């Protein structure tokens, strides 16, 4: 068995290596890449997103989210307090302002110490989840916006077409903005671009051990896991390396630089935070060996994690018994 020990692999693909998406998430997944829960992929040198970052200050955030924590240092949960809307330069500045602005650290360990000593005590600004782009259009290798939809997916795997659609979305993050523990939608795979600025780091759970998170969190959340079944769903709970390693949870950590692509495989558990002022992109996607995921993700239907309109669909064919009550969660 490729990577017994569930370690996040680093991949450096060469410019041919690159042309072929599908190829090379299966290639990685050849190599046990998937075991990790998280892989990084490093660009080959010749590839670019796009050509500058020169003109974004323009783009809208409708709603940025005020990420305000209840708890203590090491298991807190967060909520969001939607804020007016602001333009990303606006969104810059108050990111570099002294109120939120990243402190001064020796390196990244040390912030990252600081992160989970202080982060309950402020409560940063997120401009998270806006549909969107930021790849050239002729940037034609590792195109977020460009790549085979799930929806087209489950109908080559499966026989069935189905309604939705699968875009991008774009995430302006600042010093403390968090990510709480969570897989994707329906167990999907994500692929993220951190496109400019500071870090982000990431926390992951392997795949094959998703279950000894989940039980940590009923017992860390009780009342959160009374009123639902599947309130990690709800992407409001966070716990600490430190906590993580008490509780003998296994798991890894990485920090993904400006240029870099994170991989995040079906139900890997992941969270994490940004050092600063940076700009992400992500998106899910499937494979072949995401189907049996899928059929088997767990669900909210208490009303609190309210999704796209795109999973209506895999719910209804995937996990046709659960439908009726996942549906009625949703109105
Ligand atoms: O970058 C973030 O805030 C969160 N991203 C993800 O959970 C992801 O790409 O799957
Ligand atoms: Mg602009
Ligand atoms: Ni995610
Ligand atoms: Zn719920």
């Amino acid at each position: 068995a490729q990577n017994p020990n569930c370690n996040i692999m680093i991949f450096h693909p060469t410019k041919e290596e690159f042309n072929d998406f599908d190829k090379y998430i299966a290639y990685m997944e050849s190599q046990g890449a998937h075991r990790a829960g998280l892989a990084k992929i490093i660009p080959p040198k010749e590839w670019k997103a796009r050509e500058t970052y020169d003109n974004i200050s323009e783009i809208l955030i409708a709603t940025p989210l005020q990420q305000v924590a209840s708890g203590r240092a090491g298991v807190f949960t967060q909520y969001h307090k939607k804020k007016k809307a602001m333009t990303v330069g606006e969104y810059r500045h108050l990111a570099n302002s002294k109120k939120y602005q990243t402190p001064p650290h020796q390196n990244f360990e040390d912030l990252e110490r600081k992160y989970w000593k202080n982060r309950i005590y402020n409560s940063p600004i997120y401009g998270a989840d806006i549909s969107g782009s930021l790849f050239d259009e002729n940037t034609k290798q590792w195109n977020l916006g460009h790549l085979g939809t799930i929806q087209d997916l489950l109908e080559k795997e499966c026989g069935v077409v189905i309604e939705g659609v699968n875009t991008p979305y774009l995430y302006f993050g600042m010093w403390k903005t968090t990510f709480a523990w969570h897989t994707e939608d329906m167990d999907l795979y994500s692929i993220n671009y951190l496109h400019l600025g500071e870090p982000k780091t990431w926390y992951v759970v392997p795949p094959e051990h998703g279950q000894r998170l989940e039980r940590l969190a009923r017992e860390l959340f009780p009342g959160s896991s009374r009123g639902c079944g599947a309130f990690l769903r709800h992407k409001v709970a966070l716990i600490s390396p430190t906590v993580l390693k008490e509780n003998g949870i296994p798991f890894n950590r990485i920090t993904q630089e400006a240029g870099e692509f994170m991989v995040t495989f079906p139900y890997g558990y992941h969270a994490g935070f940004n050092h600063g002022f940076n700009c992400a992109e992500a998106i899910n996607f499937a494979t072949p060996r995401w189907i049996d995921y899928g059929k088997m993700a767990s669900q909210c239907s208490c009303g609190e994690a309210r999704v796209t309109f795109s999973m209506d669909a895999f719910v209804r064919i995937l996990q046709p018994e659960r439908y009726d009550l996942w549906k009625r969660g949703q109105d």
